[PDB]
């Protein structure tokens, strides 16, 4: 009847993973009352803009060798380096491979990605060039823009030694800072679900096409293998890839976040289902879903073109990944920032486990099967309500918890025994303006 | 602590898409912030016994020539239009292409359908024929019956620029008539949850015959690829066709809905679900789940029987589109209808977009996040024992809304406020004997 | 505002299947306002010792041929009589073969299962044997273990005619018996959610290979046919089957059940989930989700190695059926078994359907459209609290039902009339050390 | 209703509700006896039927009755082809319904 | 506003709200006549318009007019070169804003 | 298009007949002298003219709609709605009664 400590613990973290008050470490609120071991991976990435020496190329160059380091084409990313460049992280679900970074000479017209298959993506302190027509880069091509995943090892080794997971929460910090007269640049931020899913594009096979003309060889097997089958599952995304554009986000999202460059930005990537279920690791290829070019049996058609029906385009990001399913995508841009910043990305990712016999996690097991159905409420009506992304500054809400927890607290049905809490009114976050407002109308200082 | 307004009117919309006073149109109550746009569309079709000139075949014939008018065998149709027919129409989930007409010229056993994919699928002016026995009909066959679908082309375009859709509710209403002393026939009508899913049928490659016995050329390269793959991905309706039947339906459903053929009918389809998602505009080929033919390793079997196990006859529609997950699939029959009938369908389609940007949604855009729990719960409690159908002049009820709303708003959970607004009673719903009593007990004249 | 009484005989039937007070029989409390027949299936199986005539091999040498008997390496077996055993059971939720016995001539490291498809896998009354080092066997092998399916013929046919299911409960008995002066043994016994569903692994195709060296005949088709593409879709469960040994089990789950051999056991298999949907049938090929060995492109590799990346090893089953989701697997060990013991298994499967039209299920329907929400929330408390099994002749619970329903019932939100029903601790199932009591700390008898 | 023979499929649709009532059967018998041998294809939902009749006439069997009196019964009148009909308690019936 | 034509596509976007509101007009008719013809770009949530203005105007139009008093309105001095700008009831307004 | 377009629109069966009351557009009802003139049809415009960036030979052919005569003249009430109903499905051997009473 009343919410306890444990699911307000977890609420807490879910909802401000980055808090300086989150230093214990808190369950889902089922009480499975299975072994779990719950671990927090805390990383930091000092992101700037990258050398010669840490950029590969994707293109064919280097298809069978391995990465081809850039044959001093460094010259035009210098000319990038001589203006104002834009910075775009792409957070997927993908448990390692927490986030994608990505380098833009100018601000695109929309998140363009490769059709070809690209030559071995590189993590974080490396980079992979693409070219300006959105395709892969050998040396001597123009150069685009430059790509890099950040990926968490020991998140790879704690998956393959465990029976089941759930990502419990993950949050984002973008640390930005630049030199003195160089603090010119815009931050934008937008969270929205992109579920993904195990699907298989339809492609075709080879029909074989043998003359035996043969004195006494003249079978003539010319049997049509060309008909139309499936790929290999793969874990596709729908990201709007044309629409990721920051204009795009703002008007579309209402709670998304805008601010000058130098406050950064903290995202707390939110869930969007009530429930967070055990999964087994599962690792997939990932692939974006593009947009489809043949519409097939979308119009009166014969059965010759029954099955080349509406078929999209899958661009395959050449990653291996299992994914968090109902959980939101993020991304930012930061555009209009000066060649010369300097990013620190801290993302801190906290996930359960069940731990496999002999395996590492049986060591670090907990066993606090707390059930909690009001808090699992409470995470519902939030999720609907809280903002996208905050000033990297921004922590240890003061509405947070004490306030809006147990102002939301009374609504679920009539499971309410405090009369009333505070009364909640909507907030309006004027990051740009200086006239920010919390949940119940209390100015916040920009400052802290 | 109470139903809101938005909430009570989308309740009003989803039960009654037809009603006249919903007028206004509203979006689902969870208040999702994000720049929706909610289209309503209204469509009339006047539909009838079909003239020779809008009736195409689709055997072999029409294979690679588009469609083919039947070369006057349109006697043996006339012959049909001598005697009373059948009409049925299947409505699917389908956004566009709501439902699916078919004319026999005497009630079929079972919803059958045809095994071999058609050729050019015709919307609703044009018809296609289909054979006697359950096959494509080519010119100089026996005809079987008529096709059509019915196709909504503003759906088509708006579905094409937009990022995500959720269908809001769906009418269908039957207004019926026929010369005087020609009014005998009956109509039944039958909502049932037929839950498709993305699969892919078992299929089989061609395995490659060279016999190489060329002088030097002896490879003789025999090797089996005739190997157990995957087919191209669609989306498959477990409709049970063989007890899609009205005499099926009226025994196995108690909902459902029958009445002299003159009463027409409105059937205002469900949902079977508490949550009604984004989802992003997906087109994929429809099919028929029949049923499965070789039982395969449903028995003890060798690896050689291991692949062809348990599959099923896949009935490939030729009609590509997204579908409305969750909601339930239609049927109705208006069987032992006189030949020259005339059948005024009016279809009610309202659906929430998130617009793309620069679309044109993006000019019609409502900013109304209502959040309600309560209209939610009543929409689940209530979808469970609503009537499948209604006589096509049945509108506008009074128990709707101020009484049955109020009076079932109360039970969920303890939220209640009012003691006791109105005890709630088993409605009969006696169309054929006009012995028809609502929800409360209130006989209801059947005039209107 | 209460528990009803057709909520509260379903949720006894779901938490006690073999309960002697569970005689009627009661639909799922939501109401479905659906014609459905509930059917209740009780099997009794007498399994010992297979004798040499009822012991089939599943190597190659029955590939083609039907089943072979052993040919005469029975001598093996009966050295295997000579000293102790081990005996598993695996409850998959598989609708029909219910369970799944296995027997080792010693207690087996884990769960192994053969990679090779078997051949022509038997049901109860007669066993399959594999080899000892974990591969199908031919007459001649080293025998490793025994295996068998318990088959419910019934439960299939019903299946047949039914266009959808759910399954109400499933219980498993385990009396156990053996000579006097030869009860020593162990039993173990734990559920766990282990999720299947429906995947397709990646495969290869055959790369034709042509060299026309003819006079006239130079084409040299040398085409790769040899691309990636999805196996038929099989439904997979991602069993631990390295971490099904009894020990594994024991420190892993702590509602896990043990005890002395001739207590038997009784598992009440549970859900995992809160709603139980209808679901078509639809028999599948099941197979176990092995652990991949080829890491991939979990590792920065190139397009040649994209396609190959993390494949699971996948255990075709060679047995289809249609599987329950969302409910847990069960397995039992008894181990340190005399080689001539007795085991009674006792199997109760209470099931629902939606009859098809004029199939037999249509003459048995029943029309108790009952609502409740108080009983499936209990459901989901207790689930996650109730023990996974417990001694064969333990049933009629005193705390079930007028105590410990009713002591939850009440926290459930604050849907709660009476004051406080009993307070609610903590329960010791120590039934090794007879030091066992209820959840209400009253010591039971382990005589009753 | 069915005696399932054991292994046959009436044995999986079984049920164990064994009421007793020697009323309904007394009930059973009186009404028998006055019931009308038929109705009009759309004549359902007898509103005289349950509540009504059922109760009224409960009351008869021997001295078996709490109530005191339920309802007064009378003689109905079923001209269907003159559209005059009177159920069990002189209420007009609507022939439409 | 527009009303559609048929098979249009601003056929799928329609609303009905025929809202109806003689008070409304009024008042834009009677403020139409002093508005200041611009702003300073920057200048948007006038604090003075709606709860303020036209509350203190809707009771001017005829004697339509429940609440007594609502607030008294001044001459504004729009002098934005100078900083020394007033509102309609003399509120000094911040330029930076 | 007339149903879905308008709320007020009136729907029956085709034997119920039809009563219009056409009904103004405004406020006031001035007088105005007669003045009948050829009534014509407004269509729908095919040249766009000036309507895209052209040159003064292209000034003249500017947006210039189709207009239908009608070869009928009369000098129209102003302000007054138009009425248009459809008795579709009619058998040919119908008969219909009208009666317009015109007060002005």
């Amino acid at each position: 009847a009343v919410v306890t400590a444990a699911g307000l613990a977890w609420l807490r973290q879910y909802l401000n993973p980055m808090g300086p008050d989150t230093t214990s470490v808190t369950g889902y609120p089922d009480g499975s009352a299975v072994t779990t071991c719950i671990a927090d991976y805390s990383n930091t990435f000092n992101v700037s803009f990258p050398p010669r020496e840490a950029l590969y190329c994707t293109g064919s160059s280097s298809s069978e060798k391995p990465t081809l380091v850039d044959a001093d084409n460094y010259a035009k990313i210098d000319k990038w380096s001589n203006y104002d460049i834009t910075l775009c992280v792409l957070a997927l679900p993908m448990l390692r491979n927490v986030v994608m970074l990505r380098l833009y000479p100018h601000t695109p017209t929309a998140f363009a990605l490769t059709e070809q298959t690209p030559n071995f993506p590189q993590r974080f302190p490396n980079w992979s060039v693409y070219s300006a027509d959105g395709t892969r880069f050998n040396n001597g091509d123009e150069p685009g823009y430059l790509q890099s995943y950040v990926y968490l090892p020991n998140v790879d080794k704690h998956l393959s030694a465990a029976r089941g997971y759930r990502l419990l929460s993950r949050g984002i910090t973008g640390i930005f800072s630049a030199p003195a007269l160089e603090t010119q640049g815009f931050v934008t931020a937008c969270q929205y679900l992109a579920e993904g899913s195990i699907q298989s594009q339809s492609i075709k096979s080879d029909a074989v096409r043998s003359v035996t003309v043969n004195s006494d060889g003249t079978v003539k097997n010319v049997e049509s293998s060309s008909q139309t089958v499936s790929s290999m599952p793969r874990y596709v995304f729908p990201l709007d890839g044309d629409n990721c554009a920051p204009s795009s986000l703002t008007e579309t999202y209402h709670q998304a976040y805008q601010s000058k460059a130098t406050d950064g930005f903290y995202m707390p990537v939110l869930s969007s289902s009530r429930d967070n279920p055990f999964h087994p690791p599962q690792p997939r290829a990932i692939a974006v879903y593009g947009s489809f070019l043949a519409r097939g049996c979308l119009d009166p058609v014969s059965e010759a073109h029954e099955a080349d029906g509406p078929t999209h385009d899958i661009y395959r990001l050449n990653v291996a990944d299992d994914v968090a399913p109902l959980f939101n995508t993020g991304v930012v841009w930061f555009e209009g920032i000066s060649p010369k910043f300097s990013l620190k990305l801290k993302t801190r990712t906290v996930l359960q486990y069940i731990p496999t016999s002999g395996s590492v996690l049986a060591n670090f097991t907990r066993h606090e099967p707390t059930y909690d159905q009001i808090a699992l409420d409470a995470a519902d009506r939030l999720r609907n309500l809280m903002p996208h992304a905050y000033p990297a500054a921004y922590n240890d809400w003061g509405w947070l918890g004490d306030l809006l927890d147990s102002a939301i607290s009374m609504l679920p049905g009539v499971g309410t025994v405090y009369n009333i809490a505070k009364p909640l009114i909507k907030p309006a976050w004027n990051w740009l303006g200086n006239k920010v407002s919390d949940f119940f109308g209390n100015p916040v200082a920009r400052d802290g």
